Order: structure tokens, then C-alpha cells, then sequence
């Protein structure tokens, strides 16, 4: 998933 990756857990919380 985007929240594999520590970037998008940060930047998109709509995805985390």
C-alpha cells in the first residue's frame, strides 16, 4: 500500500 512507504503515511493521511 502508499502507507508501506513512510512518505505517504506522512503526507497523506487520506491514505493512512
Amino acid at each position: 500500500g502508499c502507507c508501506s512507504d513512510p512518505r505517504c503515511n506522512m503526507n497523506n493521511p487520506d491514505y493512512c
